[PDB]
């Protein structure tokens, strides 16, 4: 599994993911409550940043091709791929 630290704007929690798990599902059977609707990559809701490390989010589709070169990620559809830092509640940065 990989070490996913959720820097959340009420601090950091580092939880273990599979490498075959959503980083959302993960956090929330981690007992974190992180934001999500759709939960298909379909919105902005589940929007976090990636500050370190990479996610595998090819399933994803509401994202832009700039808003993903700068790090954002939609939480309900991205696979970790290592040890990562995922800043959450980063829709009102999008
Ligand atoms: S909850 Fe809609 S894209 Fe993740």
């Amino acid at each position: 599994a990989y070490k996913v630290t959720l820097k959340t704007p009420s601090g950091d929690k580092t939880i273990e993911c599979p490498a075959d798990t959503y980083i959302l599902d993960a956090a929330e059977e981690a007992g974190l409550d992180l934001p999500y609707s759709c939960r298909a990559g379909a919105c902005s809701s589940c929007a976090g940043k990636v500050a370190a490390g990479t996610v595998d989010q090819s399933d994803q589709s509401f994202l832009d091709d700039a808003q993903m070169g700068n790090g954002f990620v939609l939480t309900c559809v991205a696979y970790p791929t290592s040890d990562c830092t995922i800043q959450t509640h980063q829709e009102e940065a999008l």
